[PDB]
C-alpha cells in the first residue's frame, strides 16, 4: 500500500475531495533515495485531479490523507505504484524480425506492435541469434518513495 510520513503539517483542514485539482511539488526516489523525477527541477508546480487516474494509486490514496500546505513522504508498494514486473512483457526476438541496416541499440525505446496494441517497449539485450525485448514500465516491481507538498487545492 502507501504510508504517509509528515515531513511538514499543513492547516489540518482543508483536504483533496474527487474532481479537485490538487497542486503539488514532488520529487520522486527509488527505495535507495536515486531521483527520477521532480516538479522541483523544472521550477513548475504539478496539477493533477484527484480519482481522474492522472496519478499512481499511492498518490490518489496518499495525497487525499494530506492537508493544504502539508509536506509528507511517501513511501508506496509497486500494486500502488507502476504495479509489479511483468513477466509476460519480456520476449525474445529472433532478431529476423529487426530489418535495420544501421545500429540497432540496447536500451532503444520504442513502440512495438503488441497484442494489447502500441505500446513502449525497449531493447534490454541482444544475444547471437536473439534480442530482447522488455515492455515493462521502467518503475515496474520497484517501491517508490515521494516527497510530496501540496501546496493548493482548486476547483
Amino acid at each position: 500500500g502507501v504510508q504517509v510520513e509528515t515531513i511538514s503539517p499543513g492547516d489540518g483542514r482543508t483536504f483533496p475531495k474527487r474532481g479537485q485539482t490538487a497542486v503539488v511539488h514532488y520529487t520522486g526516489m527509488l527505495e535507495d533515495g536515486k531521483k527520477f523525477d521532480s516538479s522541483r527541477d523544472r521550477n513548475k508546480p504539478f496539477k493533477f485531479m484527484l480519482g481522474k487516474q492522472e496519478v499512481i494509486r499511492g498518490w490518489e490514496e496518499g495525497v487525499a490523507q494530506m492537508s493544504v500546505g502539508q509536506r509528507a513522504k511517501l513511501t508506496i508498494s509497486p500494486d500502488y505504484a507502476y504495479g509489479q514486473y511483468d513477466e509476460n512483457l519480456v520476449q525474445r526476438v529472433p532478431k529476423d524480425v529487426f530489418m535495420g541496416v544501421d545500429e540497432l541499440q540496447v536500451g532503444m525505446r520504442f513502440l512495438a506492435e503488441t497484442d494489447q496494441g502500441p505500446v513502449p517497449v525497449e531493447i534490454t539485450a541482444v544475444e547471437d541469434d536473439h534480442v530482447v525485448v522488455d515492455g515493462n514500465h521502467m518503475l515496474a516491481g520497484q517501491n517508490l518513495v515521494f516527497d510530496v507538498e501540496l501546496l493548493k487545492l482548486e476547483a
